[PDB]
C-alpha cells in the first residue's frame, strides 16, 4: 500500500468511518480516519484556500481552509514526518465522489520543500493556471486540465454537473526530497484554491493535498470516502 | 516598556533569574525568563545557524541551533504572536555581554514574513555580507558592520578580542507587518549565522533574534543577562 | 540634483520635451526625456500590469506594460546602471497630473533586487493589499494609502474622481543596495499593477516606477509631464 | 535532433569548428559553433560561478561566470527562445572530456523559470548537495552523483585523474514549462557552482547548462568538442 500523509478537505461525513458529522478539515496519516479534524464550513461555490505547513523543526503538520469572507477553519497535529514518509515522495492533489458528489476544481496549487543545513535544497513551484497538456503534473484517474485554467480533479459532466463515482490526483511530475537525515530544517508549505460546487443535494466527497511514495497510484476502489488516496477506511 | 518577542542563544546561565542552569536557546515572550528552552552546546569559535520559524497557523514559534558537526538545539513554543506583538515591527539581532564576554559575531541574516489573505504582502532580506555602510540596517549601542563582511552586534577588537559591558543590535531598516486581523496566514522565518568566540571563563551573554515594536531601543541597563532585550528581569 | 533612473507609462504626449506623440512606455536614465519608448495603448479603466526587469549581466533594463486582453507594450535599453545610479537608492513609484487628469492607482507592487557575491544580498517586497497606514512606505506628495485597499498616487475624491495639479510617490521605506563595484550580478525586478481612469479630455500623466538617490524627494514643480520626478525637462 | 539552447563554458579551443583560440563562455543556439563568445580565463582548481539569465521582455539571453578573485566573462546574444525551443524543455548540465580531459564538478545547481501573467506559473529548483541516489535527477552517460554531494558530470578515476572520452548530463526531473503564448513575461535563470582541474596540462572540454526537448539524450559520439549537446559540430 502507499504511505499517505494527507491534509483532507473533507465535505461528506463518513460518520461509519470515524468523521466527525460535520464537514471538516483534517490531518490524514496513513489512515483515511483523520488523526486531527476541524470543523469546517464549507462555502458551496466559493473560491476556497487551503494552506498547509509543515516543518522538521516544531514537527508540526498545520492545515488552514479560508474563502474571502474571512471563514476560516483551522487543524495541526504534531507529527514526525522523518518516521512516516520514504525519504523521497510525491506531492499531489487528490479528490472522490461517490454516491454523492461535487466539483473539485483546483484554480492554483503551489508547494515549496526545503532541506536546509548550515547556512539547502528546495523545490518550489506553482499553477496559477494549469495547461491543457500540463507535462509536469502525473494526472491519475479522472484527473482532467485546460483550457479554462483549471485541475477538475474529478468527472465535470458537459452540462457543468459534477459527477459521482469519481476519483482523480495531480502529482508533481518531480520527486520531492521530503527529508534529509543530514538536515537540520526540512520544511515544506502548499497552498491550492479550490472551488467545490454541489447543485445536487449533498456535497461529496473532498480534496486532499496529499504526499506519498513516489510510484503512488490511486487505490482501486477509492472513489467516495477514501478521496483517492487509501485502499480501505482502516 | 517596548514589546518583545525574541530567539535567544544564550551563553550564560543567570540561574538567579531564572535560565536554566547550562547555555540554552530559549523563546523569550515579552520576558527574558524564556518560556520555554534547550540546552545548547554552544561551538566556541564555531560558526553556527540558528533558524527561527513562527506558523500562523500551528501558532507555534519554533527555533533550531546547529554547528556544522551536526549537534543541534531545539526549542518551540506555542503561542499566538497575533495576543503579543503590535501589528507593525522591527526585526533585529541583538547581543551583549556583561561581567563576561565573547564575540557576537553575525556572519549572515535573513527574514522572510508573509501576510496572506487569499489567492499576500511580504518581506524578504538576505545579508550574507555587511558594509560598513550597512544602509537598511538601524545599528543599535555599539553593533558595527563591515569591513570583513560580519556584523558585530557587541564591541570585538581589531585582533577579535571581546569586550564587556558591550550591547549591541542591528534591526532591519523598514517595518514589517507581521500580522494583521485579516490575516489568514501571518509567518514568519529568520536565520542567521553567528561567531560565539570567548577565552574567557565563561562566554556571556548571548545573541537574540527579535522582534520589536518600531521604535525600540535598548533599553536602559540591558548589557549582560538582558541581552539588549529587557529594561528588567521580570 | 536627484539621480533617476525610471520606467514611465506616460499617458499624456508632451511633444514640446521629446515626447512621441502618443502614449507611450519609456525609459528614463536621469532625463524626462526617455532614452527609449514604445507606444503604449493606455486602456481607460482597466487593470494593466507593469513588469520591470533589469541585469547587471545583460546590462539591459527592460519594460513590458500589459492589461488582460493580451495587448502589451515593450521597451528595452542597453545600460550599466553602475555607471549611472548611486550604490544605495530607494526605490518608488511616481505618478503626476497637469492641467489634465487621471487616476494614477496601484493595486499591487513587488520589488526584488539581488547582489552576488563573488554570497548574495536580496530585497523583496511585495504589495497586495494597502493599509490606511503603511509604515514600510514613505509617502510623498498627494501619494494615499487605502483602502479601497489601494495606493493613491495622486489625489482622487472618494467618490473616484482625480485630481489636476497632483503629485505622489511612494518609497519603500528601506534603502536598497541596487550595485556594488564587486557584485557579478546586480539586478532587479519591479512589477505593479495600477488602474488610470480619465473622463478627460486626454489622461496626463502617467506613472513611474523609479529608482532614486535614497534622500530623493518630490523635485519642485514636477507635477505634469515631470512625473514627479525630475526638477526640469532637460 | 534534439533541440538546444545552452550557455558553454568551453575549456578546449576547438578552432577547426569555430571556436576562437582561447577558452571562452559561450552562447549556443541549435549548434556547438557559439552564436556569440567571450574569452574566459578559466582558473584551474578554482570553484567557479556561472549565472544565466533569459527573460521574454529583454529576449537577452545573458550569462557570467565568476570566481572568487573576481575574474568573470559576460556574454549576451538576443534571441527569441519562443522560436527556437519548444513550449515544454528539460532543462540541464552537460560535460564532456575527448583527448583532453578535465573535472567537471558541480558543487550547486540552481534554477527558476517564470510565466507571468496576463498570473504565475513557477518552477524552482536548488541543488546545494548531491545525493547519492537524486530522485529528480535524470543523469544521462558518465554523469554521477556522490556523496561528497557533487555532481560529477563526467568521470573522474579512483585517483582523481579525470578521463578522456567522458560525457555525462544531469537533467531536471520535471519538464519546464519555458514559454507559454498568453504569457506576459517568460524567464528563467540558472546559476550552478563547478570545479573544473585538469591534473594533465590541457583542459577540455567543457560545462553547459542546456535547455531541450523534453525525451532530450546525449547524441551518440558527442564526447569531446560537442559537450553531451550536438551530434555534430555544424
Ligand atoms: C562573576 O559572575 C557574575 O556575578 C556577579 C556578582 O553577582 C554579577 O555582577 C554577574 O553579572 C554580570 O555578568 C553576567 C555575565 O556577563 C551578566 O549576565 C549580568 O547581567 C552582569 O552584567 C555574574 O553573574
Ligand atoms: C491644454 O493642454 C496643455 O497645454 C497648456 C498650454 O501651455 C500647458 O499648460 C500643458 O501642460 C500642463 O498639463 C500637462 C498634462 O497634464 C502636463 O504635461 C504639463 O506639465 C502641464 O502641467 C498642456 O500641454
Ligand atoms: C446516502 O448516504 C449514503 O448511504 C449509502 C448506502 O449505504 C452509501 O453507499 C453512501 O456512501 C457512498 O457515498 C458517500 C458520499 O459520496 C461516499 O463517502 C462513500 O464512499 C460511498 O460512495 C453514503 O454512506
Ligand atoms: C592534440 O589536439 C587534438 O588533435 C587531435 C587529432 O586527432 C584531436 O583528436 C583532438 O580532439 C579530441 O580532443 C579534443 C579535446 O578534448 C576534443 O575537443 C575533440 O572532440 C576530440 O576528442 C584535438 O583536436
Ligand atoms: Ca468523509
Ligand atoms: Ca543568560
Ligand atoms: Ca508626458
Ligand atoms: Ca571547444
Ligand atoms: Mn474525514
Ligand atoms: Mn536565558
Ligand atoms: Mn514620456
Ligand atoms: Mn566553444
Amino acid at each position: 500500500a502507499d504511505t499517505i500523509v494527507a491534509v483532507e478537505l473533507d465535505t461528506y461525513p463518513n460518520t461509519d468511518i470515524g468523521d466527525p458529522n460535520y464537514p471538516h478539515i483534517g490531518i490524514d496519516i496513513k489512515s483515511v480516519r483523520s488523526k486531527k479534524t476541524a470543523k469546517w464550513n464549507m462555502q458551496n461555490g466559493k473560491v476556497g484556500t487551503a494552506h498547509i505547513i509543515y516543518n522538521s523543526v516544531g514537527k508540526r503538520l498545520s492545515a488552514v481552509v479560508s474563502y474571502p469572507n474571512g471563514d476560516s477553519a483551522t487543524v495541526s497535529y504534531d507529527v514526525d514526518l522523518d518516521n512516516v514518509l520514504p525519504e523521497w515522495v510525491r506531492v499531489g492533489l487528490s479528490a472522490s465522489t461517490g454516491l454523492y458528489k461535487e466539483t473539485n476544481t483546483i484554480l492554483s496549487w503551489s508547494f515549496t520543500s526545503k532541506l536546509k543545513s548550515n547556512s539547502t535544497n528546495a523545490l518550489h513551484f506553482m499553477f496559477n493556471q494549469f495547461s491543457k497538456d500540463q507535462k509536469d503534473l502525473i494526472l491519475q484517474g479522472d484527473a482532467t486540465t485546460g483550457t479554462d485554467g483549471n485541475l477538475e480533479l474529478t468527472r465535470v459532466s458537459s452540462n457543468g454537473s459534477p459527477q459521482g463515482s469519481s476519483v482523480g490526483r495531480a502529482l508533481f511530475y518531480a520527486p520531492v526530497h521530503i527529508w534529509e537525515s543530514s538536515a537540520v530544517v526540512a520544511s515544506f508549505d502548499a497552498t491550492f484554491t479550490f472551488l467545490i460546487k454541489s447543485p445536487d443535494s449533498h456535497p461529496a466527497d473532498g480534496i486532499a493535498f496529499f504526499i506519498s511514495n513516489i510510484d503512488s497510484s490511486i487505490p482501486s476502489g477509492s472513489t467516495g470516502r477514501l478521496l483517492g488516496l487509501f485502499p480501505d477506511a482502516n
